[PDB]
């Protein structure tokens, strides 16, 4: 008798994170110079995440994968011919996707502002960080809505890529308002989940702004 050998690629498999369980993850395949009938099969502390079908190789995915928690991993793999288990090592390599948003910092939003600020004065920093990879995880900032809404208002403040926020026209508490508040809004740069390009978008968050008179 010849011992069966797995083919060449199956050293390692990439997955993705998104997988559903049930799924078709890949194909354990090998070869017998004595063309005998083959049976698979996974073990070790790790197997839990897939099911083999022993008589095809068939593997499927029977607990959910996740690139924040466990990006590789290891398993044994299994080929057996009628006489002789031949047992490997496989690396599982799993791929990030765009799974999580970005995530504001900050306890406290608000704040009290001069009316004789001048502009360019930074009046605030907020901070959202977002786990993912890449561009799943670089954040832009917004300013979504200010209240009071005006025609003045809509230019008077800008978020920077830093998370500061600028003063960008002139206040006055007796002559254009009192406060404003700013609702932001951090989003990533997108990529791929659940097999669509998807851009992830924070809840929304509220700055407080009093401006204080001075004569
Ligand atoms: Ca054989
Ligand atoms: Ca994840
Ligand atoms: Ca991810
Ligand atoms: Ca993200």
């Amino acid at each position: 008798n010849v011992a069966p050998k797995f083919l060449a690629n199956m050293t390692s498999v990439i997955l993705p994170e998104d997988l559903p369980v049930g799924a078709q993850a890949f194909w354990l395949v090998a070869e017998d110079q004595d063309n005998d009938p083959l049976t698979y099969g996974m073990s070790g502390p790790n197997a839990y995440f897939f099911a083999v079908t022993p008589k095809t190789g068939e593997v499927k995915l029977a607990s959910a994968l996740d690139y924040e928690t466990l990006y590789t991993f290891k398993v044994t793999i299994s080929v057996s011919d009628p006489y002789i288990q031949v047992q490997r090592e496989m690396l599982v390599i799993v791929e990030d996707r765009n799974d999580n948003a970005p995530v504001f910092q900050n306890t406290a939003f608000s704040t009290s502002i001069n009316e004789t600020l001048p502009v360019g004065s930074v009046v605030f920093s907020v901070l959202a960080v977002d786990k993912d990879m890449g561009s799943a995880g670089m954040v832009v900032y917004s300013i979504e809505k200010v209240i009071p809404s005006t025609g003045d208002s809509e230019h008077l403040f800008r978020i920077l890529a830093n998370g500061s926020i600028v003063l960008n026209g002139s206040l006055s508490y007796n002559n254009k308002s009192a406060f404003y508040q700013l609702e932001l809004k951090a989003c990533d740069l997108g990529g791929m989940y659940h097999n669509t390009f998807t851009i992830q978008c924070s809840l929304p968050v509220f700055l407080s702004i009093s401006v204080v008179d001075q004569p």
